[PDB]
């Protein structure tokens, strides 16, 4: 594939060939759409990124859940780490927001005070038994799953959390809170639980490459059982 | 009460008499600063509260309730569909199993999302339980201004 250019006032304009390139693309997406397939990643990671603030406008841009929103300013230089954000709350409330994915987490719950509240501490079940009360009201919220109850959103979740805690060193967890109910995420910084925003430039900046490439080769990945082992190129 | 106006360049200017209005609500606000009374609503919707408007209103539901912002845009942009929904879905959020308090927004913190990792950090309810004595010391904090007393997050849905 060749880009070529001619300046400005020249009688004589060079085309570029980019044929091959076009064939190629033409090849993954006729073939995904028909059946789909692992497609790569193409990133670039300039300048124009560390950026101050994070999702600054509701941005309606097309939908972060679709799969082809991965190729959506992927090139542009800064990684859209506002789409990371609302696409990672996306995750959260569809995780949280299921009966199936839910009741796992609630018999786990449940199945903690009893490894406490049995040494002691009488003041740690009047509102924490109250909750297995809501498991209990699960078996009837439920019934509908049985089996599998195996959500992708929650795999995407935990595979892009895992990546985050493991490149970035000082980052040891990330989550989203919707107490106080403007939707916020949260990480952990040297032990510390800290918010978005109070983060330094240097944890923020390889924050946002680190979970933009994660966001992209989770979306462009479904077929692999690790989707950051998927291929690509990044600048 | 009278509200008066004069046009513009007219040498003698017609004076507004508003000071029984002020008695009254003076009445109003001393009492309400002494002990709670429940207070008169005055809204006004005119014909522009159907129009889209605009207010940059992102992430804005930091949502301090005050009693007193019941009085905010009252008689101007009052019956907006955008504020409505944004202060509903915040409502529900905070709604959800409502516990808070200026307090409980902590012990929902250590109770959700927590309570499942590991690293001896099995505190829940334990460490602010002593802080949970201070509840009454919180959550009658926030309306011992006896003038900004209101109902809790449920109660109000």
């Amino acid at each position: 594939i060749r880009l070529s250019r001619s300046a400005l006032g020249t009688a004589e304009r060079r085309d570029s060939e980019v044929k091959p390139a076009k064939d190629l693309a033409d090849i993954w997406r006729v073939i995904n759409e028909v059946n789909t397939i692992n497609l790569p990643t193409f990133a670039l990671y300039n300048v124009e990124r560390s950026q101050p603030f994070n999702r600054n406008i509701k941005d309606n841009t097309g939908r972060r859940e679709e799969r082809f929103d991965a190729y959506s300013q992927t090139l542009g230089g800064a990684g859209r780490f506002d789409h990371f954000v609302e696409w990672y709350i996306y995750l959260h409330k569809r995780t949280v927001s299921d009966i199936s994915s839910s009741i796992k987490e609630l018999e786990q719950q449940v199945n903690d005070l009893q490894r406490t509240v049995d040494g002691g501490m009488v003041s740690v079940k009047s509102l924490l038994e109250q909750m297995k009360f809501k498991l209990s009201e699960a078996i009837e919220r439920n019934d509908a799953a049985v089996s599998s109850r195996v959500l992708t959103e929650s795999v995407q979740k935990s595979i892009v959390e895992k990546a985050i805690c493991s490149v970035v060193p000082s980052i040891s967890n990330i989550w989203v809170e919707m107490i106080t109910g403007s939707d916020l995420v949260k990480v952990t910084n040297d032990g510390h639980d800290v918010t978005i925003d109070q983060l330094s430039d240097g944890q923020r900046v390889f924050l946002s490459l680190v979970a933009d490439l994660a966001r992209r080769m989770v979306m462009l990945n479904p077929l692999l059982e690790n989707p950051l082992e998927g291929r690509g190129i990044v600048l």
